[PDB]
């Protein structure tokens, strides 16, 4: 099975199983009265492969370590860059990012810090009659918001304490390359979204592939289906660092 | 359901009841203190949405995502009837009707939106009983956190005081049941009560009004409550500049 | 003369969703249809509970056609947006212009759409006319005084060219579809078609009456959209 | 809901098993003499008169007199500790032995704050040291949110105000202390509150017109005396 | 109800007189003297009318809400400081190391020279176990603000729960307004005890006879002994 | 150990042979491949102590572990910048792609730099995972103080810290100073480790017969497998 | 004393039982081997009563030898950080400690800054620094270093108490000379080995005594003190 020493953005979201090829459901509409809407998710398919030699391989416990090192770590970072930045066609899934909500860059003034910013999207969010529960930030910009002063000695937040990944101010961050620099994605993602889980992640040797019965050597496929899908979109604010 | 914040309900008091009406005093102080005997009934408070037929048929496991989601939003219905509800009809007569409105001669000159709520937790006082409560919209709660003086400093510490949602020691109620501009600070423990008859329950069907055709379900969620409050005096409404 | 549901190949599904290859012609692409709903319904009176065989005659003589009459005008125009599902004219190849003779009537031009249909390698087995459109096919003559094919003693069906016409208020006028539906295009039934009998829809309790509804969910893939030509002969 | 401390929280509490209770009082002027007093144990009553109907209920009448009348003659006992005449049945309260306030040390510019500054100092003529001070709402209010030319808050802010603590001492805002009159003194030292019995409850139905209108009447009654052993460690004041 | 400046020393049962101990002096090496503590008495005296305290439990109300009382908040001022001149105790301000005014600096605060202060304790290899402050003093210290919104320690309710910098604080009105007091307390003092309180009724004493009254006595017996004056650093805030 | 060093910044994996063959994926700046095999190599820590030690028993065993494993020390400079051919493997300096001067100015420092080799690491379709460099260079970077802004006083805390742009940081003798090394370690490059460290005492070893002396060794076999060489930059400031 | 950090506690322990312990020094040019051996020296600490205390009985026993072994560890804390190893004395970290590499300083640095060019310096030994040696007054004058700009440099006063710097243990001392500091990886450089206890002997006739009617409590213990990279630890002084 997988495992990161991190939390996931599909830890930030809800999880599901579901045993169809698709779902439907109901999206709410708040206009800043909510007005209801027909969506539907597709259960997608993720996919992670990497080339092997044969023999080293199918004869040693060299494939434990190949799969759980390779497979399995890189099978999660798509599966967390889908999530987050997915374009909703084609094999693609609709990511976080794609249906949020653009900031409002009005709330902000003259002399605001990063902090600043934060505060006025974990205000956004609650637009929406949710409550923010989760941030998405890149390592970049979360090293440089655990690490600020207030105009003296004073420390906001905990650097090098709760920089590790940890929380910041009760809600926890998702620091992950996925993320571009300069952005930031918060939300109650607890109750915005939610991941249907059709299959599990699972592993399969193909010794017959591309021109690959005659160059001696093995493709190693690991591949998962899922679906996400958006019940309140504007509980979810995407923006940008000045 | 609450999602880590103070609902209305929390500022009351709380207690079960198994009639429709069962009546009570309340303490009208003038500004010695007199009685009046006063009734409060159990009315309903629902929340329903149409939803279609597809999404709702499935898995035990399919089905109770919508139902919590359901439950949610029950709860802030209960909160809007519970802050702002008429008298009139199947409303529960909620506080800001029953709150005393704002001494406005109590302002000062050059004060800011935070001085107003400081001289309405003083007038809480007129009333023999002391604020634990102040109720905002988002909207007033963000601009009043982030407030500053001509100097660099802010009056609530920092960004920080936004969330952790509290005003000296008071906690805020931020809800979009407030409309914007609106202030109600008060006793809330003392000053009101919420008798609870039944508890949430929800209910599908699809003979409703037009859901048959064009293959509708309309998913219904309902608690019945009562609203008793005890001393109108005690809740303070206002506005803001 | 039959339905467009006739024209179309058939298939059974068992899910939501239904995935498949479009070979626009040979490449390939990916291509999604989800399942949906149409549903008919009809006002009757109370007293058709009782005497069942006069409800089965009602429900199958002239309820199971209504459903029919109505999945027509959504397979052969949709959008697939929403609660709608592709259609026949949505995924088609606009007519050539190029084939038009000099001075050539409107049974030539649906001999022209026949023959471009074979440009992807699949033979035409259909047509799709406006009522209108075909009644005036049927009766245009000529300056000598004779029906070019027509006369009441010289007509079989809704036939032309020896396809099957199925004329339908669905299509607009002045639009014609000509394509071989039967091998180009498939619908999928996710279940066959339900009855059922409403007293509380709307005031129906009040007014002593009865809704009585009948249901199917169905998608339709588009293999060959070049196998289907929609014209707008002037 | 115990958001506030009392004027009984700010004396010396004492219990006592006879109906009078006779003590002795320390005179120190301006050495310490001592003379000879007595309290009689009076009666607190808070009584409200509720529709026939509200007994319908065992447990809300019960949570009713519990938690909503109890609070009532506590807060009147409040009225009858802090000022009462000591005529009749009415014990004689801080404001009644209470020395006057030396006017004599205001200043021209004396901020209203100032003017407690001074009765605390007056307080420690009776070698005592002041405890908590005790005044009006509206009073406190306005010295807790003072605000000189500009916006900054003097000594005070309504984080101040909730805490009901001004110079470490606690403030007791009550209804009952009149606008402008203030207390303060050493109250742990000086005085004490003597229990006789503990509240009861009485239900009447025939009390006065009671039967004829559809009513009941509930009465809390309490019995205790207040026994003050060095009145010159209460001041009394006015503000101007 | 709060921690008191017994509870900042170090305890001892004694059953003498007088006991003898060793002073350590530290130089701003480690010399040492010869000291030596007497137990003295402290009492407290409340006399009342004789006829009520001899059938009721109006005798209890006396003996531990006015005599018990009044004896501990006396005890706690003789402790902070005496004078040593006949029955007075030795007290911790009078052995006190004057805080170092030279250690002060332009813009500091008054939580910077309780900084200074505890600092100014480790010149004698002890480190601070408490303080001890007016409370007026702790309250304004604890709602003190940062150049910014920002408040330093924390809140008003308990005032902060009577803690600044992690080490206890005893607010008492014994100590002088403007004077603080820190220093290695548990470490550099302890508090012998010889006898403990003892309440006694007199019917006799002065001129009680025939004015009909009692009067009641609330007394202990303690000493107090000071091992490094150096640890204890006194000081006025400026 | 206060920081992470390259093996805790590589993948890790565990091979029960004398040698692996894997398949090393060429990107031109489309994806092609090589076969390559990495040879299991041993590397070794010695220390000379002097001989009636085995007596000290306890304390001997904890000077025996604290002090050689030394050995990851050597084990670093063998993983970063071995030379590849011989008794010794190949490390990440040698199969690594040259720093691309062109995206380098006129007024740039060093961290810049550092910044454009994070952007080259890209066109390998992978992302930095972590940077190499000397303690005097990163001592000089976060210890960087400029007149005109707000960066002065250095970042002392920073340089504790060893995180830079959000990435690690490991600053070792191992790796010459004015030479940086960024790249997606994680994905890129693997250690396989064959067998656990062992200690080893000799006493006839060269001269220890005659002078009275001992040699501790430690030893450890391990292999370094590049799948995507174009991922590492190795340039010089 | 256990409100403070003691450097006995910065260093590595170890039992040894006789008294003297041959090791290997590990030379690093800025790695070659010595050979040298530690002795086990004696560290003593004394207090000069009065014969009175002693009637007491439990009262001395029990109460003042809390604060013998308090100056006991005090004193060999000193002897430790600063001992010269000549004639019975222990080797003093500050004598083999390298010295401070004067060219790392910038212009404009505090004495934080320096303290960091020094917690650089150590790693040129291959290890990293464990532990900040400094006088109790150089440490309150640097965490209360209040910066041109206006601000602390650490978090206020509080960073006085709770003695870290930069997730390094500060330890404040009267041993360490007013000016002077030590920074170094004391839990890899060095270690002490401990022969026996301390032990409180009691004389009524050391000096004039007898005379005097005084006491001598004398509490000693041995031990040694054993470096094996030199190059770990830097000493310098502040400008």
């Amino acid at each position: 099975m997988p495992g990161l020493r991190r939390l996931t953005i599909r830890d930030l979201l809800a999880q599901g199983r579901t045993s169809s090829n698709a779902l439907e459901y109901v999206r709410e509409e708040v206009f800043t009265d909510i007005t209801f809407s027909k969506q539907t998710a597709n259960v997608k398919t993720i996919a992670h492969w990497v080339q092997a030699s044969r023999q080293v391989m199918d004869d040693a416990p060299m494939l434990q370590s190949y799969i759980n090192n390779r497979l399995m770590y890189g099978l999660a970072l798509k599966e967390e860059g889908q999530l987050l930045n997915g374009d909703g066609t084609g094999d693609n899934l609709e990511g976080l990012n794609k249906v949020a909500t653009a900031y409002d860059t009005s709330l902000n003034a003259t002399g605001d810090t990063r902090a600043d910013i934060i505060a006025h999207a974990i205000y956004q969010v609650t637009e929406s009659e949710f409550s923010a529960s989760g941030i998405v930030l890149n390592p970049r910009d979360w090293h440089n918001i655990a690490l600020l002063k207030d105009n003296e000695g004073r420390y906001i937040f905990g650097g090098p304490q709760a920089f590790t990944s940890n929380i910041m101010w009760g809600l926890p961050v998702v620091p992950t390359k996925a993320q571009a620099a300069g952005t930031f994605t918060v939300g109650g993602f607890d109750m915005a979204s939610q991941v249907w889980d059709r299959m599990d992640a699972t592993v399969e040797v193909s010794r017959e592939d591309r021109d690959n019965f005659v160059k001696n050597m093995l493709t190693i496929l690991c591949e998962e289906r899922l679906a996400l899908a958006h019940y309140r979109p504007t509980a979810i604010i995407k923006g940008t660092f000045s």
